[PDB]
Formats: C-alpha cells, sequence, structure tokens
C-alpha cells in the first residue's frame, strides 16, 4: 500500500448529501481496516470528492501540527464526519461517536504527483 493510497482507505468517503447514521463510525472504522491491530482513537472522513480533496495540497500553506512546512488548509469548508472513541469501547469491540461537520481541513501532501498523505486537521 502507497502513502497516497493509505490517506484514501483512512480518509476518504465521497457523497453527495452525506447523513451519517450513529452507526457509520462502528462500521467505518472496520471496513476500513482502523480496527485491526488496536481501536484507532479518533479518526475523520471527508465526503467531498477525490479530486476536491487532493486540490488542497496546491492551496492555503500552514504549518503542520509536527513544525514541517507541508500542510495545506482548504480555501472553502469540507462536508466531514469525525470519529471518536467512547469510554465503554474494548477491542476487539471498537467503540465509536459518530459527529458530522461542516469544516476547513488541512491535509501533508507529498509526492509527485503531489498528493494528500496525512491528515492534520479540522478548522
Amino acid at each position: 500500500e502507497t502513502a497516497a493510497a493509505k490517506f484514501e482507505r483512512q480518509h476518504m468517503d465521497s457523497s453527495t448529501s452525506a447523513a451519517s447514521s450513529s452507526n457509520y463510525c462502528n462500521q467505518m472504522m472496520k471496513s476500513r481496516n482502523l480496527t485491526k491491530d488496536r481501536c484507532k482513537p479518533v479518526n475523520t472522513f471527508v465526503h467531498e470528492s477525490l479530486a476536491d480533496v487532493q486540490a488542497v495540497c496546491s492551496q492555503k500553506n500552514v504549518a503542520c501540527k509536527n513544525g514541517q512546512t507541508n500542510c495545506y488548509q482548504s480555501y472553502s469548508t469540507m462536508s466531514i464526519t469525525d470519529c471518536r472513541e467512547t469510554g465503554s469501547s474494548k477491542y476487539p469491540n471498537c467503540a465509536y461517536k459518530t459527529t458530522q461537520a461542516n469544516k476547513h481541513i488541512i491535509v501533508a501532501c507529498e509526492g509527485n504527483p503531489y498528493v494528500p498523505v496525512h491528515f492534520d486537521a479540522s478548522v
């Protein structure tokens, strides 16, 4: 698996009229193989098109949380879903709270072609 492919598996779920149910994160964290080794504490899925998310690599250059300079913030807000592990959640039955939002995303980009490889933040 390439880094670009990993970003698509971990963070992309393109859909118009995204309506993530209370069960969404429970299903998606499992189906995208994010609960195989351990319960991943937090994750974000983006519902805009791949073209639109890839386009962010040419948008607003911002500092990455880790101090690197290869992060970019979207000029427009994007439909997203946040997944946050619950208190009662016990591996291998990882449990999540599902919260829909409309926010600017920040991603790190690398390579040729210059594409997203890391989801940094939503703002």
